[PDB]
């Protein structure tokens, strides 16, 4: 196990490089999400090998495992699961900080950048590989002056 | 604290992006080292705040702190310190794996890529900020079929 500061600074270098390569926040958002997807498709293999979940396609069990096991294992934090839809097909992950944003305050010119957008791709890619089509999106971000960071996750369909 | 697999895959995404941006292994090596330098100049502040070292410019004490505290804290591993020069101005860090290379075997066409070159920049940038000019370079790499990964560090001058 390792503390996170070298990880967060390395992620910072990646965002910096993408900003150099695209000079447009929406393009950066997109590339972070695509990279995250590729990471998630690989990361799920590590996770399933190390965990006790096996084969399952239950959305609530999935929320619990993501929040209480995967976030802890890979980011050192445990977000809360809140704000369930009536159908039980949508939930939020609530993070007290932004785990990738220790000490990285945004320029006012970059209001549209979703700095930690990689994480949405990772969630979507990982779950695709266990036959669950989901959408993950930031709806709050402490970097933008919100009181929490919130990732909203929606179950679309079984694959 | 967090396990390393999301960190190593994120670093992988960074190397991948640089390979797309440059298509030349030497250019990638250079950019990783430059990014590492920028990271090290920031990381040293985190480290000094969290540690008991204060103000010091002793090369052997520095080797010990790097190996036994900083590597453990930021990468979850403790390299050995070996192979001291007679003058005590050069030493090696010996790593049993490549910490950033879990599951990333190189193409034969990329023999010149120093995949984890970011780490050399981090070492040099961090030490510059405590007034020590050093050179850090990979001299062995498990990714290239060597039996260990070895980073050679040389003290140049006080700044």
């Amino acid at each position: 196990k390792m503390s996170s500061e070298l990880f967060t600074l390395t992620y910072g270098a990646l965002v910096t490089q993408l900003c150099k390569d695209y000079e447009n926040d929406e393009d950066v958002n997109k590339q972070l999400d695509k990279m995250g997807f590729n990471i998630g498709v690989r990361l799920i293999e590590d996770f399933l090998a190390r965990s006790n979940v096996g084969r399952c396609h239950d959305f609530r069990e999935t929320a619990d495992v993501i929040a209480k096991v995967a976030f802890k294992m890979y980011l050192g934090i445990t977000p809360s699961i809140t704000n369930w839809s009536p159908a039980g097909d949508e939930f939020s992950l609530i993070l007290e900080n932004n785990p990738l944003v220790d000490f990285v305050e945004l320029p006012d010119n970059h209001s549209s950048l979703i700095y930690s957008n990689l994480l949405c791709g990772v969630l979507r890619g990982a779950l695709e590989m266990v036959q669950m089509a989901v959408e993950a999106k930031f709806v709050q971000d402490t970097l933008k002056g919100d009181g929490v960071t919130e990732i909203r996750m929606r179950f679309i369909r079984r694959i």
